[PDB]
């Protein structure tokens, strides 16, 4: 019978060959799970959440990385806009410059207003070419009676050298008439027979500084807003590269290890079942 | 017989006593006499001229006073006429100023003349007139296709931004036509319905520089003439008045005594006559 009891003794030896090896691998382990379990406390620790499995870790990160595209598209947006405005502003600013001064104190002299400050109203986009469209004529003086003028009108002497008038109510003001030709960036008036006119649009028109300016004063409204808004998307997203560049380091180091039992739960468990695979061999 | 002989020679004392108070009143004459010949021939002197009689004296004189008067009225009224035109010239210079230098370079792109030289022809005092007319089409630019323009008008972009454009030959041109009120140094021009201008006379209009400059040089001839013309007057004067002033001294000090005869020349022909008579009252 000897067979059966010598080749059952291989079997312990086989085993123990086996467990032996077995622990040998836990122990290279252990100290690389060690360095896991320090990374996986430490990056679970800077976000109040927890990370039981390794798919919370894979999900955690699918919404950390939509938070952060949306916060670069957002911020790379409103920088997008505030730089729009930056330039925006920038234009209606440069003035040009001078209107005369005399002007003002002569319609003030005749009971009256200004042309300048009846159209001050208009838009942005019609304030250029109605410039260019009244010629020389831009700065008139409008009076309705124009009875005052003629009385003061000899006694006049450092007025501008030509001198812009015309009859109506500042109040319900009745616009111009033009022969025109509108060309882009220009308009071309038949002021009289075989004599025409060319006034290019003005940067900076006479006409409209009051829908400008007013403008302008929204433009500063928004352009804070921005500022506003984008530094906190800006931070956002610092914070947010952060964390991913966070979640990078550990995926390629430390992410396999982890998750795992420890090593030290098996290696006494295997070592107590070595030994008493070692006192039967005994026995 | 006594009488006849006493009394014939009281008459010879009597006689004597004349002669001896006559001779010395000629005495104190010699010393005066002199000085009076000095100076005598020393006015004399100063013209190339004869003075045998007090008349003479008296008709160069009379010469003498209007070569002095009419000298100083043409001296006077030389300097006048120099410093109307030391004004004159003064008032056409001082130049206003200035003229935008695009338009030449416009006027030469475009086949064409400026019309501050069509008109630069213009008489002075037509000129002031004739620039407040146009107003601001003064600088216009004259081109009797109108054709170059609408091609490269587009293309225009730094331009002054009123440009104004005029079709007539600039051989010859037909003036423009206004609906005017002319006013004391100033014109009243309705452009348009309800719309008028009022255009100051300037100080250096624009049109008629050519007539203008061409006046300044006729002044500038006329001035150098005249500085030279004054010189030679007020010379002429400084000199008239310097003999003027030498006739007076001699007048009120040595011409009574002049043209007497020579004192010495009594004196002694009186002497060999008392010595006649003192000879008989010792016979
Ligand atoms: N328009
Ligand atoms: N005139």
């Amino acid at each position: 019978s000897v067979s059966n009891a010598r080749e059952e003794r291989m079997a312990l030896r086989q085993e123990q060959e086996q467990l032996q090896s077995r622990i040998q691998s836990l122990m290279q382990r252990a100290p690389v799970w060690l360095a896991a379990q320090n990374s996986l406390n430490q990056l679970s620790e800077q976000c109040g959440e927890e990370f039981t499995s390794s798919q919370d870790v894979t999900e955690y990160l699918q919404q950390l990385l939509e938070r952060e595209r949306e916060a670069i598209v957002e911020r790379d947006e409103v920088g997008a806009r505030k730089n729009a405005v930056d330039e925006e502003i920038e234009r209606l600013s440069q003035p040009g410059g001078s209107e005369d001064q005399r002007l003002n104190a002569l319609a003030e002299r005749f009971g009256g207003v200004l042309l300048s400050e009846i159209y001050d109203d208009v838009s942005l986009e019609d304030a250029p070419y109605f410039s260019a469209l009244y010629g020389p004529s831009r700065h008139a003086i409008v009076v309705p009676d124009l009875s005052q003028v003629t009385e003061h009108l000899e006694g006049l002497t450092d007025c501008p050298e030509d001198l812009y008038l015309i009859e109506g109510d500042p109040q319900s003001f009745d616009d111009s008439v033009f022969s025109v030709d509108e060309l882009e960036k220009a308009v071309v008036v038949k002021i009289a027979d075989r004599q025409w006119r060319y006034s290019r649009f003005p940067e900076v028109p006479l006409f409209g500084r009051a829908a400008r300016e007013s403008r302008i004063e929204s433009l500063h409204a928004e352009r804070e807003v921005l500022s506003e808004r984008f530094a906190t998307l800006s931070f956002d997203v610092q914070k947010t590269q952060r964390l991913h560049q966070a979640f990078s380091r550990f995926i390629g180091s430390h992410l396999a290890v982890a998750f795992e039992s420890d090593p030290e739960a098996e290696i006494r468990q295997l070592n107590s079942r070595r030994v008493e695979l070692e006192r039967a061999l005994s026995n």
